[PDB]
């Protein structure tokens, strides 16, 4: 249960906009949503929007082990959209890989 | 929409690592029982380990808020502060979605 816990990878993903793109961006964004959630090695997926700051956006996501978040960071429609974001962001997909402390 | 989530970063020295980690671990099953808390997890960086989060979930502005106030996180917070170089830093965010 703790070899378990120790095997699980997270993610915080940050991403920042401009004004004007802010509805473009969320729609792209989105697109990985779905999609990544059929991964097999997924556990959870979703993006969120900073109430304070709605050009800032986190997208949030957990995986049964490395080999599951690497598969997904190598992901052919990870990476197209992936492209397509990159010219509308101001602070790049800024990610924290971690891992849970608490049981 | 409703939901209010929380991602808190903290950050201490390398010495205080391992006291830091415990102290957070307190807020935890403290944090589960309260009211319209929907989930309630730490997490350490993997290439910075002096470097923490704690993802939290609430079903409202009012649970989040009452947890905000809370004497238990106070209490916990008031020991943490002194070993603590960054935060908490707190974003309260919606899940955006359609």
């Amino acid at each position: 249960m703790q070899k378990i816990k120790s095997e699980e990878r997270h993610i915080i993903c940050e991403l920042r906009c401009e004004p004007e793109n802010r509805e473009r961006v969320k729609e792209l964004v989105l697109k990985f949503v779905e999609p990544a959630r059929l991964e097999t090695g997924c556990l959870y997926y979703d993006l969120y929007q900073k109430i304070d700051e709605p050009d800032t956006f986190y997208i949030i996501d957990g995986w049964v082990n490395q080999e599951a978040v690497t598969s997904h960071a190598e992901n052919p429609h990870v990476a197209e959209v992936m492209s397509d974001l990159q010219p509308l962001l101001t602070f790049g997909p800024s990610i924290s890989l971690i891992t849970r402390v608490s049981d």
